């Protein structure tokens, strides 16, 4: 099993414990380590933060620990976004200056792949992405050449069917890409309108839950499309998502005004770390959908939905039973990489819990 696991750069910033550099991160812990994220600029790869030089040093230094780690950089993001990388995609000369970029660059910073994450393609891009995807696969090959083991190639790929459909050749990417993560933790958020959960592995059933916004029905449509089952990496999030309650209403379609409050760590309104929920749960009222196999938690105004031990190896022998290739964890600086906040001194609960079914059988 692959255990593909994502560190923020922008972690590092966060107030007192929230703070996470990359020598927090258990060597053992995942099979493959994904630094986010890499700017372009110059239509070349590039570093993001001032520090980036000093912190890919720090994450290339637990290799002296585990040599059989490997670590790739993402390129994109959000903040990156869309319509920027659209533009090297979709023009031969942007595109071959960016691919001729990229294995120098991982070299230099000790990189054993580069993972893209173009969120999202549009309708017109999805040609472009196809392109781009199998070009970087042929450098990745040339440069093999040179006597150093080829790097990876991976793409980090949304769950919802729409999305989907709307910018990813699916059969054609997947045959260059050497795994793709499936980002099967976004199928709820505040643009709803009421309370739901984000990360559900099945529909839930009393609720009329768009038949496709689920875990389950993502895997069985990526396969579906030709994603072969030992290059797909099931995504599971250590981060929850959080509401303000419009009503005392707790419930199933429980009505919501917003996003929640920020955590005091992560500052940022409609998510926390689990470190943070494991602190919110101390007076909150648990629960969990049955059918959809997640938790929720409340307390005063505040709906959360999150993924627990529970849950998440539930997720693992899931995607184990479907004989996928692995999970991928959004994201070691939102575990309790700490190990001190949620009550079992231990360091990555929910990441260590996805490994221990992996391991198992
Ligand atoms: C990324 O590259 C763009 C385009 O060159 C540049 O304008 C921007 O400052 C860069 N962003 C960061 C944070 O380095």
């Amino acid at each position: 099993y692959k255990l593909i696991c994502y560190y923020t750069s922008w972690s590092q910033y966060r107030e007192g414990d929230g703070s996470c550099f990359p020598d927090a991160i258990d060597p053992f812990l995942c099979t493959h380590v994904i630094y986010s994220f890499a700017n372009i600029s110059n239509n070349e790869i590039d570093t993001w933060e001032w520090n980036d030089v000093t912190l890919y040093d720090t994450l290339n230094t637990l290799k002296n620990r585990n040599p059989k780690l490997k670590t790739l950089l993402s390129v994109g993001g959000w903040n990156f976004g869309s319509q920027r990388f659209s533009k090297i995609a979709s023009k031969t000369q942007s595109r071959r200056t960016f691919i001729k970029s990229v294995p120098p660059f991982l070299r230099t910073h000790g990189f054993d792949g580069l993972d893209l994450a173009w969120l999202y393609p549009g309708w017109r891009d999805k040609r472009h992405l196809t392109t781009l995807v199998k070009e970087m696969k042929a450098e990745f090959v040339r440069e093999a050449q040179a006597g150093t083991e080829q790097l990876l190639l991976s793409a980090a790929v949304p769950a919802g069917k729409i999305a989907i459909d709307r910018g990813y050749d699916i059969a054609q990417i997947s045959r260059h890409l050497d795994f793709i993560s499936l980002l099967t933790y976004d199928f709820h958020g505040a643009w709803r309108q009421t309370v739901g959960h984000h990360s559900p592995l099945f529909r839930g059933q009393e609720d009329a839950s768009s038949r496709f916004s689920n875990a389950d029905y993502a895997v069985s449509y990526m396969l579906r499309l030709g994603a072969p089952a030992n290059k797909l990496v099931m995504g599971i999030p250590t981060f929850g998502k959080s509401y303000t309650l419009a009503s005392s209403k707790t419930d199933v379609g429980a009505p919501i005004s917003g996003p929640g409050i920020p955590g005091q760590f992560t500052k940022e309104k409609g998510i926390l770390a689990y470190y943070e929920i494991c602190d919110f749960l101390h007076g909150a009222t648990t629960h969990r959908f049955r059918d959809q196999q997640v938790p929720y938690a409340t307390k005063g105004n505040q709906w959360v939905a999150y993924d627990d031990q529970e849950s998440v190896k539930n997720k693992a022998r899931y995607l184990k039973n479907r004989q996928l290739a692995g999970a991928m964890v959004w994201a070691l600086d939102l575990d309790d990489f700490r190990g001190t906040f949620c009550g079992q001194n231990l360091a990555f609960p929910l990441t260590n819990a996805i490994k221990d079914v992996l391991a198992g059988v």
